[PDB]
């Protein structure tokens, strides 16, 4: 531990946000646990925003990715092959 200098300024505390959202729907079974993902993910649409397309799709871009990025780490774990696939 030395603690110098680090960079942390967002445009209004919306990707910390996310971030808490998305670990605390990563708790739940399946049911409830992708109910959370359909709320934020038409919640923060930029067609659902009266006028944040920018905004809307920024935020999206992380969220999109905090999905499958968890999605699959939370998912696939030592199961015989490494998603390989050979059947089609």
């Amino acid at each position: 531990m030395h603690h110098h200098h680090h960079h942390l300024v967002p445009r209004g505390s919306i990707l910390k946000e996310v971030t808490s959202v998305v670990e605390q729907a990563w708790k739940l079974p399946e049911s409830e646990r992708k109910k959370i993902i359909r709320r934020l993910y038409l919640k923060w649409h930029p067609d659902k925003n009266p006028e944040n397309h920018d905004i809307a799709n920024e935020v999206f871009k992380h969220l999109q990715n905090e999905i499958n990025r968890l999605e699959k780490q939370a998912f696939l774990d030592q199961n015989a092959d490494r998603a390989s696939r050979r059947t089609f």
